[PDB]
């Protein structure tokens, strides 16, 4: 049961990533997972429940990197880690599939709650910014709620454009560009000098998070 | 008569694609919504694919023109807020909403929708305005204008997505203004940011002029 649920979920995420929710079927998930019909239907009744469980595990399946000196470096590290996990070279399969389900508009008919992962990303980002403000890293009257929405929104679209134009190959640089152009508007100048946008730190954070 | 019929079918297909997406859409749905005969549909379009490609091909031309301005960055801002209005539903443009959904929706690897083409056209259009702004001393003299255009097109797309999910695009004007207000200080020359107008009143004047 324990690894079996995960095996099914990973397979469903890969199927949803390739064809989307509507074109996917339970049969495809069975083939890809390589588990019995019994094991699948023990954990999930339907395609709907599968896709909802993929969405519900989006945030928890991001590896958190150890707490940092600078909260804004933590925010930067997470965004570049997420960019790496979305690159198809080395997939986290849950994240890619979950993101596709979230961004794909779907139908009013389907019962997929796409607010849940976005609300969770927004709230997580807002907390980091609130913690950064208490540690003297942000300008005095920064609208931290509006900033969180901006970052989550902007990241999503940079990731979408990057998928369309390069299959996410340039995503690290697009995300670094985004953060380099947004952070000056609210970060204390003395924090900006200290932030590390390098690919080398991107690697170190990624390698540590995998094991 | 045949020009109106083609357009009526296209508008209907755009609305259907907007509601259920490319994959879930069918020719039958487009027929019901358009209210034309099967003969009239297949005269103009062979398939669902050709319908969706024609929706994408009309994306750019269905953006209303904003007048040339003194401040090129104001022109860029005006366009983005106008696009935000056209994506908010009411009398808001069915071709644009459906085209945007087709562009952003990931689709299948086997479908023959070229989603690069409209994004490349948006990127190139934005890059031109920024190139003109750079020559007029509005933005830094060696600003990476290609990278900036990609950032703006990418960021706008995602702000629009997040806004759809959380509010059905109700807050989109403010989210877009926020984006522009927080991105522009990193590459605008000293005088410039204070001269930009993010007001809803200017948004109106631009929208009303564009409808006529």
């Amino acid at each position: 049961a324990i690894r079996t649920r995960q095996t099914i979920l990973v397979a469903a995420a890969e199927v949803f990533d390739e064809v989307g929710y509507e074109a996917a079927t339970i049969s495809d998930v069975l083939k890809r997972s390589g588990v019995t019909k019994g094991a699948l239907y023990f954990h999930f009744t339907s395609k709907q429940e599968l896709a909802q469980a993929v969405l519900a595990e989006q945030v928890a399946s991001l590896p958190r990197v150890p707490e940092q000196e600078l909260k804004l470096q933590q925010s930067l590290d997470e965004a570049l880690l997420l960019a790496h996990l979305l690159r198809e070279g080395t997939g986290d399969p849950i994240v890619q599939g979950s993101v596709r389900l979230t961004v794909d508009q779907g139908s009013p008919r389907d019962h997929l709650n796409r607010r849940v992962p976005m609300q969770a990303w927004t709230e997580h980002t807002q907390s980091l910014f609130e913690e950064a403000r208490a540690k003297g890293e942000i300008l005095p009257h920064a609208d931290v709620e509006a900033l969180a929405k901006l970052f989550v929104g902007a990241f999503t679209g940079v990731q979408v454009l990057s998928r369309i134009m390069t299959g996410r190959a340039d995503l690290a640089e697009r995300v670094a560009d985004l953060y380099r152009h947004l952070m000056p508007s609210f970060a204390m100048p003395g924090i900006l000098v200290r932030l590390d946008f390098s690919p080398e730190r991107g690697s170190r954070v990624y390698e540590a998070a995998m094991k």
